[PDB]
């Protein structure tokens, strides 16, 4: 955190140079009661790289001012003292990586781009004020006029209240018209890309659901089941934000996928009265094999007397347990609990009727994987007997 | 439907405030013969949330006007009485969800965005009329001039007939030039996204078919078969709008996929003289196993004397039945009917020649799935004997 | 082809109305020596639909002019005689389908959109000329001025040389500023979509290859093999335009896929001295089982003395045949010919060394499919013995 | 490299014509002390095609000037001497292919498009200067004014300081307004496509990882494992730039995939004390079967006493070797080395505990492939005994 404070100090240093250097090139009446901050900030820029694509620090290192002021270089040649301002590309690419995951990275790119567009419109406005006719005017009313002019130019508005006069003004205006049109086109392109990728789980997710509403409106379905389907999609949004568990953690390797599934279902694979005291690898295998299913409120998951193969573990929702006639209530289950256990070791029919109560988010276990990783574990085969 | 009328009442209330508040900030000669609608609408905004991301109703609740009018707050400080207008973000996000599936959701987003762009251009025009030089002018000719100015600014047109005069006008014009350029760029980006996703089944579908026309034009094929292929693609558009049945209902879970297939093929799985009186689960299994195939008009589906494995159920088109010499016509089948039934229980060759008549949309049944879910059903094994 | 001439006649009729109706609404001095073409074109529009989403022909049918001219309807009410011009939407959707595959359909959409944008800018310019102050001016210099104005407006340029004067001009200018901004945004969105999907096999294909050049540049590979790989990608472009045979004809049904593969490899499955005299279905099965492989110039496909399983059929390139010591040349094969035939019936090792000569595009046959569809064909088992 | 110098000479020749021909059409006072470069450059254009979609060289070949100057052709008919400038399309499509892989091809398309947009804005400006009123003005102040005008037009800015005057100027301005709007829309579309495809491995890769951060932020995971996962994604970026080895070289054919894998893992498949002296084909088979796995720093790959099946070859990272009690350190392995060798020939349990040390990038070998291609190699079965 002392290099985070160092990055903050370096950003303040390069900001100071970005605000000062074009202001003392236009106004050479400055820089004289402000050289000490030039010395301190230059030492900061030359001492940052030991505490950290290479020529920005080297070009920022050399004293490109003080030469203008001791040798009185003319107007088109003094301007190379802005070479220190190439360092801002390096500080940009560093600040775009030092804090790239506390917040969204696209909002980071948009704020860095808006910063660069204002800070280059500043330099272009500074160039315009440099090649202006000399006249008495407050350097504020000449910042407001230069900035007003270069926004009239950058925003493709065009009042025409201030126009080029000399040919070398007309050439400077032509060239900054091309760069202004390029930069403003870049601004429109980056904003349309930043707002194109601004909603991802809710956009694609919505599209998916939508792809199913204009269809279920195509089949002319009754509105009760269609609203129930829509409330299903509302549930899976308002629980996992549209994302599928097995397609988020399919872009991971096997050890990392194992660690993520154990961390996600840690006190879940422990919710059970069944996997406690089991082996560590066994738990991983189980997780590497947990399958989620979702029952809406009131759905029949299991009817007592069916064939039945697989065991069910409740994770999030509730459920109720009914007898074979679905008249006598055995119990009512909730998250963390489990049913279908009398189907794995035995080819018996269902012993209780299982109606959903709310949306469930419940895990199921297939028979082949369970009896494969149960034959080799004796202690859970006794935990289940 | 009394909360749909409540949402309509709340939208009318927030619209009234959105039209009134900036009109009484600019013209303080109003609000005096119109306070009663302020009281009624404020009670509506403070009583809506009990009949329903939280600070909009709280900021809308407090009397931010009446303070301007009793204490005569100055021009840059009275303007905080527009804080009630942050409620419109909440009403926007509520009205974008209460009626999101009667119509397309993208047309909904486009209408909400156009509404927000006009209603913010209204506020910016109101700000311009606020910081204008005071002069005698009808408040209509000052709405037409303020709205004409702020559309000249928002539409990057730029006549230059009305320009800033004071420096604080030039700063206000600069800042609303940046916001106008941002909002107009946002308008172009959202319109290009709304018309990019405006045609989906006909765009992607067309592309797919196209990907096959520039290819079949690449192989230099005769036009008769290529037109027949194109009329095939015309048929599958003009029947199911390009969508594949099994990739629309593959984004559903198993119980929902079962319910949708039973609802789609309900009086289809009943069209048969074969699945009536069958089991409920059996029907589901059958559906969970129905496979669609499409024969164009005149195609040979079955020639009598072939080997033959699988049974065919007609769903939509017609077909004709010919004898083994394809000389003596047995019958002619239509939708709902079926052929190939003398191939599942027996390894006999075809008993009739089956020529298509129109485009068919016909269902077929593989042998392994059929004999697997037929061995365990005795009554359909007698229905088929 | 007499309905193609009818569509051409109808397009000429609706074009004539689209050029005439707004020209006689602005200039009522016309229409009097030109009623006969109105009668003929109206009969054409009312007789087209018998030789062919329904209300365009009905609204085009009724005499909405002649009422303006006999009853002298005022300026805001006469304008409903433009209702005939809604027919152009129907003619657009008909002409966008009658010739949708002689040329690309996207170039068709772009030309129809540019046509609609000019033809609506014509109507808006006509509206501007309608609500102009009456003054003496040639109707050409008033078309050039109205069209110049409405392009200055539609192209977000904004000279400001002609501006609204009356309030009802300012409202008309405001409303056509909103529509002009909407239409010009639509133009930018459709052009960016038309040029986004303009290159498909060469864009995606290039990307695929590229995804392999920045990688093979990542592994720091020697340039000879990388250039050979790139010339491989150049070959598969400059032969089949990037498209994979089995992913173009995987979006087809089985009978259509069989017909396309037989048509593609017709005198290919006949190139052989092996499938001639074979069964018709057998040929289809063979095709339904032909597998393409591509050997670059000089590659070793088979070395004599290897194990060898599968037979190879040359389709496009050349190859050479060497002895087991790769010293004595047996022969040299070309397209249409075949090797590896002494590996299917027998588990013998290679009998000749097969070096590629150019890029090959050669077909191979696996052993299980070949011996499965060879056991049931006796005549080819003798053709191969 | 003498045809690379020939392409450079031809580009210089066609550039000279592209700068000269519209300059001598506007100013006919030129061309007289500059005919020799016309003769030399015309000979270069007519002699290029022997040292190299056909009509550009033929249209460039004929003397379309000298006719203007000997017969004094009038203003709308002399202009066909610009027909030589169609050759630039051929030189464009040639220069877009002669150096398409030293640098990115998209940067090439962007530079060619910017070149074509400036070089056509030059011709349109030349047309404007052609149809101007004749007046005394330096041909520089008339290039700055014509170029300033045609950028005011091309950039949708619109000062309105110079406007059409005659009707044939208004028609020329209208037509170049349509082309300017089309070209500027094309510029915005190509820039948004060039910056849309500008980041591919880092964009898609980032998205993939992101698709896993907003999810692992969804499961509310502890930050230590999530940061470790993120540093995993940082490692696989900062090693292979996001690309998967087996999906880069899956778009290759089998001989090319074999050559690339042997070139990538050449002194890798030789790093081993195991595949040296093995067969050439065997090595290829091994490579055609090498599988990469990645262990983070500190992960347990193998615990001594586990079952164990497969052998591991270290490629990049480090690892350490521990005894069965994980108390006594056997050794510590690094890249190029290998473990798990006492699991292939034997069904013994692990003999040493293998903890990762850094991120590994290590290769593993499954048992079935290894014992399949080991049964048929006797010498490596002795190298491993």
């Amino acid at each position: 955190t002392y290099t985070l404070v160092w990055k903050v100090w370096i950003l303040a240093v390069t900001l100071y140079y970005a605000i000062r250097i074009p202001l003392t090139l236009v106004f050479p009446s400055l820089f004289s009661p402000l050289l000490p901050l030039d010395i301190l900030a230059s030492l900061a820029l030359i001492a940052d790289i030991p505490l950290d694509s290479r020529l920005p620090d080297l070009l920022a290192a050399l004293p490109l001012d003080l030469l203008v002021f001791a040798l009185h270089l003319p107007s088109p040649l003094s301007l190379l003292s802005l070479v220190r301002l190439l360092k801002l590309i390096s500080v940009q690419r560093s600040a775009t990586r030092i804090l790239s995951y506390r917040i969204n990275p696209a909002l980071l790119r948009l704020l860095s781009l808006v910063g660069f567009i204002l800070l280059a419109a500043h330099g272009i406005a500074c160039g315009w004020m440099s090649l202006q006719p000399p006249s008495e005017n407050p350097a504020g009313t000449r910042y407001l006029s230069a900035f007003y002019w270069t926004i009239t130019t950058l925003t493709t508005i065009g009042y025409g209240d201030i126009t080029p006069s000399t040919p070398t003004q007309t050439v400077y205006t032509i060239v900054i018209e091309l760069l202004g049109a390029a930069m403003y086109g870049l601004v429109i392109g980056n904003i349309a890309s930043l707002v194109s990728k601004l909603d991802a789980a809710k956009l694609l997710h919505r599209e998916r659901v939508e792809r199913v509403t204009a269809f279920l409106s195509y089949k002319r379905i009754s509105p009760e089941l269609q609203r129930r389907i829509i409330e299903y999609f509302d549930y899976l949004w308002e629980t996992r934000r549209g994302y599928e568990e097995r397609e988020v953690l399919k872009e991971l390797p096997h050890p990392l996928r194992l660690a993520v599934a154990m961390e996600i279902h840690g006190d879940v694979i422990e919710k059970v009265a069944l996997f406690k005291g089991a082996g560590e690898e066994f738990i991983r295998d189980i997780i590497l094999h947990l399958e989620p299913v979702i029952y809406g409120p009131g759905e029949y998951i299991i009817r007592a007397g069916e064939m039945g193969s697989d065991v069910y573990f409740i994770n999030r929702g509730s459920v109720e347990v009914l007898s074979a006639d679905e008249k006598t209530r055995y119990a009512i289950l909730s998250e963390g609990q489990f049913f279908g256990e009398m189907a794995l070791i035995l080819r018996a029919p269902r012993t209780a009727t299982v109606r959903a109560r709310a949306f469930c988010d419940l895990y199921r276990l297939d028979k082949e994987t369970f009896d494969r990783i149960l034959s080799r574990y004796p202690e859970i085969a006794a935990q289940i007997q």
